[PDB]
């Protein structure tokens, strides 16, 4: 079935360190945050502590809604670069 | 970037054995066919001896052109079921 491979960094003071993950057509925001937290060894806590944002440009980050399908809520015309932001 | 998880079987000894491959936007037929033949253990022949072959419906099959990007040459509106065939 359908997929996309995205880049996820932590929310950090200037840009920086992306870890790649596989997003299926079925993946909602908490599963993709759990995958992104595993790529960064976040036994420094829970998927509820975290929101996900897409980097549209320097002046725009796109907020992924709490239980949304990531594959269809993302802007797939923009670059696949995301923040794992600790809310 | 974008991708699909595709499963491939053989045209040969009549019981349907699937193997999954991850196909990216950049993947060409002979390279995904290479992966499929290694996954089925096809070791007498070269990747040029073989075509792919998406099952569009019963009575209907799609030939992926020999040097084409599988991701954009396949029927994305259909079953992600492929068989590997001689010629």
């Amino acid at each position: 079935g359908d997929c996309c491979i995205i880049r996820v960094s932590l929310d950090v003071d200037n840009g920086n360190m992306y870890k790649s993950i596989l997003v299926t057509s079925q993946d909602k925001a908490p599963t993709v945050i759990r995958k992104a937290m595993d790529k960064h060894n976040l036994d420094e806590d829970e998927p509820e502590d975290y929101e996900l944002l897409q980097i549209i440009s320097e002046d725009h980050k796109l907020k992924i809604p709490e239980n949304a399908n990531v594959f269809y809520a993302m802007n797939s015309a923009a670059n696949y670069d995301f923040i794992l932001k600790k809310r």
